[PDB]
């Protein structure tokens, strides 16, 4: 093959990684380089090897071999060990977080996201990038995945994370991975779940007819929230790059008022809470 190929029986299965709520997802050994892996179990295997042979980046995951042994398929990698970002998130461990922490893992995806898009021997759009296809690997560096479940060409309740032209099917360019950034962003600001309890379908009516975009707390920093609606904004075209948003994450790192400001809304979550629960019981109400 053009792609390393990893036998079936030189892997030994431990846990389906989250209880199954990330798919068919394994962590493993490899025995024979005696390494520990992730696999994702398959039923059968296009042209994706091809193109995951190429894509090397210190923001994505990387990619180890495919396992070809017919009925039996699926993508080895990396096993990043402290998990999904989703769950850290989610989780109260991430109270620790501070400006300088969410500077980094901005930056992080940002970048690697740039790197499918701009820089990687072939143009990759990602197309689902949310907080479940980010992991974090042993040092603290996010690690972006996923980016070949499409299989290169769009496959064969995560309404929250896609564009409104994502949400109707209509073209989508790069800047359908900057809206998806954009809520990540907002993750990791408010530390909730987005549109926590809606349902799939009200999400996409009010994100598509409504322009509804989430809750930005009155206390979140300017920089921040202007960052949030550039990276939202219905008109596709006006979304800034990955490239900008690099630039953009920039300058804020050289804003010397930024970390007080930031950092005071990160440790204020005992206020603004409600901003964001009040939006959420108005929604749920304007169902039933
Ligand atoms: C090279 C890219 C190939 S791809 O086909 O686009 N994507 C692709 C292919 C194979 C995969 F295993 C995965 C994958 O899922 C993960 C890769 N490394 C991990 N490390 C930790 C966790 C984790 C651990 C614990 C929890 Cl609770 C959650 C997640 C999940 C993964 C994947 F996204």
């Amino acid at each position: 093959a053009s792609f390393v190929q990893i036998k079936f029986d030189d892997l030994q299965f431990f846990e389906n990684c989250g209880g199954g709520s990330f798919g068919s997802v394994y962590r493993a050994k490899w025995i024979s380089q005696d390494k520990e892996v992730a696999v994702k179990k398959l039923l059968k295997i296009e042209k994706e090897a091809e193109i995951l042979s190429v894509l090397s980046h210190r923001n994505i995951i990387q990619f180890y071999g495919v396992i070809l042994e017919p009925p039996n398929y699926g993508i080895v990698t990396e096993y990043a060990s402290l998990g999904s970002l989703y769950d850290y998130i989610n989780s109260n461990r991430s109270e620790e977080m501070d400006m300088d922490h969410i500077m980094t893992w901005a930056t992080d995806v940002a970048k690697g996201m740039h790197y499918l898009h701009m820089e990687a021997p072939v143009k990759v759009i990602h197309r689902d990038l949310k907080s479940r296809n980010v992991v974090i690997a042993a040092d603290g560096v996010l690690k972006i995945c996923d980016f070949g479940a499409s299989r290169f060409h769009n496959h064969t309740g995560t309404f929250p994370w896609m564009a409104p032209e994502v949400i109707q099917s209509l073209p989508v360019s790069e800047t359908c991975d900057t809206y998806s950034y954009g809520v990540v962003l907002w993750e990791m600001l408010t530390r909730e779940v987005p549109f926590k309890g809606l349902e799939g379908l009200q999400v996409a009516w009010l994100v598509v007819e409504k322009n509804e975009r989430l809750t930005i707390p009155s206390s979140c920093p300017r920089s921040f929230a202007e960052l949030l609606h550039q990276c939202w904004e219905a008109d596709a075209k006006k979304r800034p790059s990955f490239k900008q948003i690099i630039s953009i994450l920039e300058s804020m790192s050289n804003d010397t008022s930024l970390p007080d400001k930031c950092n005071s809304f990160l440790h204020n979550k005992a206020e603004w809470r409600c901003e964001i629960e009040a939006t959420l019981e108005r929604l749920k109400k304007l169902e039933r």
